[PDB]
């Protein structure tokens, strides 16, 4: 059970510092990393209701203009699919994704998902059968270290990630990197434990609900969005399910002094707690891709299955 | 176990009859599928030894030139990588996989797979994100029977096959459909049981080797390769690996019976036994394409893992 949040910085909340961490609210940071553009919208009306402020980048339309347009005039094709495909009540990790075209090199990757009645749309440039073999030899593995270091090799492998380690927690919430892949030449961590507080309680309980989250470039500024609150609610928007949130300010911190330049992890889930995290570094910044981050996230499961398996046959 | 093998009808093995079936050697019906092409090469060398008699069709060149030849000349680019990737010695359902440009609409996709000092090449025209959406319906079922659904619900959402079903092996081979999908209109063929012998012993050992398997066309004649033999060996190639192996003529008129038209299941395995089939009928042919194949592969191990933690919380 975490401590109840601060307000976030843009509603006068206190300054962060390593006595108070585990009260950022780092859900509803009201920002986005700028690899990417957001919308939030009305999920029965479609109408827009917010914008990152570099949604022109993106989208090729102002903010201020965006506000307020439907959906359905300005995704024509997608809009009925996104509709169906997220209806009330549905999943907040569900999401709908599409690819669209734009006069940009690549195309512009959609993903859609509903916490509550508002619709979270994120859009990004980008221009599974290694998946499939590589469940070969974590079927194969004989125990759980052993599955651990398949894994992370399989990570590094699908990634091209400088470091991938999974790190697992202990039941006073320090945790311990029992598996690491990495770079010739780059020190290991291999063994390292590290105390509770590198990943906080409020983070650890996001992290059981919204599996991977990432941070493309540890030295880019947050974009906001705007209005900063949703109107539906007049309060803060929660983007625990968006790629794109803004990450702690205080976390990149944390990255930037370790020679990290770019992060990505994603939850191993064991009965509905938080077993540990694939944990991923590259010393320069880095935007996976959203198919192959898909792709984690799969692998992300099927570890998650296999921890529980391999765990077992030790009772 | 399984009774030795009838030699295969090429050999002089005897007719095929419902009180001999389980000897019928379906791993080596030294021909294949029509709706792609094979070939088979030296693991050292890289050249072709065995040719599918379509070969020309699929490769633009006939079966007798195309035999000899490297595949450092046939395909110079992916030799190296297919070279490294399948290396002597490991599992024989390891794949490289990659897309190859044919005068043709499409691609053309190969497949390799190497069993022993073979390299077995399966070529066929083609013209995830689901998957991990999918994950979150199959975690939250809260049991095998509610897990069971939502897989050939999702099942039938990927393929859109006529039927899905899950098929579940009982201690005595005898088998229940605990599952099924379909299409409006289909007569049901949930909870009906099936006996021992509509998947024979030596089907059922296969299939624990090799988790997938297809009958595109239950009408279609099968192509022979030639020579039969593979002259590393001068004995009979095994196919279990190739999705393009010839179905069982029995099995093909078990499903023309059915009303059939196309077939394919996956093998749900657990703790190294088989524990049951996704099993799939289209009424009509229909030539799943690799992708979707590669996915279905996919869910199939993590239905495997899931069954076998959904039903360990019953002890
Ligand atoms: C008092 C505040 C601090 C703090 C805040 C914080 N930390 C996170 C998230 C992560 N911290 C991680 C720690 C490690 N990464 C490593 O490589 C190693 C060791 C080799 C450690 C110990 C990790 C992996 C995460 C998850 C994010 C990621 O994968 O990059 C957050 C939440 C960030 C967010 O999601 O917005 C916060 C607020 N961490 C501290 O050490 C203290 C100073
Ligand atoms: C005595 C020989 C017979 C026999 C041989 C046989 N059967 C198979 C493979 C399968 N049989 C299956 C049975 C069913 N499909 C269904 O839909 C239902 C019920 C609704 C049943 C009982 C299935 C699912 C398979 C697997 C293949 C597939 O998914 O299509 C083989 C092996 C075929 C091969 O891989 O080459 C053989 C030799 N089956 C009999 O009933 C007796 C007559």
């Amino acid at each position: 059970d975490p401590l109840p949040f601060f307000p976030p910085l843009y509603l006068g909340g206190p300054e962060i510092t390593t006595e108070n961490c585990e009260r950022e609210p780092i859900h509803i940071p009201g920002s986005i990393q700028p690899h990417g553009a957001l919308l939030t919208a009305d999920g029965h009306s479609g109408e827009v209701l917010q914008m990152s402020l570099n949604a022109a980048t993106f989208l090729g339309q102002e903010p201020t203009v965006l506000r307020g347009q439907t959906l359905a005039a300005l995704l024509p094709e997608q809009w009925p699919a996104l509709q169906a495909a997220l209806p009330p009540g549905c999943p907040d990790a569900l999401q709908y994704r599409a690819t669209l075209d734009w006069p940009a090199a690549g195309h512009l990757s959609l993903t859609v998902h509903r916490v509550g009645e508002l619709l979270i749309l994120e859009f990004e440039p980008t221009e599974p059968h290694a998946l499939r073999n590589a469940m070969f030899a974590l079927e194969s593995a004989p125990n759980l270290r052993a599955l651990a270091e398949v894994a992370t090799q399989t990570v590094r492998e699908l990634t091209g990630f400088d470091r991938v380690m999974l790190y697992k927690f202990a039941p006073d919430a320090t945790g311990e990197v029992i598996a690491e892949a990495r770079r010739e030449g780059l020190h290991a961590f291999l063994g390292h434990r590290f105390p509770a507080s590198a990943i906080p309680a409020q983070a650890r309980a996001l992290y059981t609900r919204h599996l991977l989250r990432l941070t493309a470039d540890t030295r880019a500024a947050a974009v906001p969005l705007d209005p900063v609150l949703n109107p539906q609610t007049n309060a803060p928007t929660p983007l625990g399910g968006a790629v794109l949130r803004a990450t702690s300010p205080m976390h990149m911190q944390y990255l930037r002094n370790m020679g990290v330049g770019s992060s990505l992890s994603v939850s191993v889930v064991v009965g509905g707690q938080l077993w540990g995290l694939i944990a991923c570094h590259h010393q320069t910044p880095y935007v996976l891709p959203p198919d192959l981050r898909t792709t984690l996230e799969s692998l992300g499961r099927l570890l998650s299955l296999q921890v529980q398996v391999k765990e077992a046959h030790h009772h």
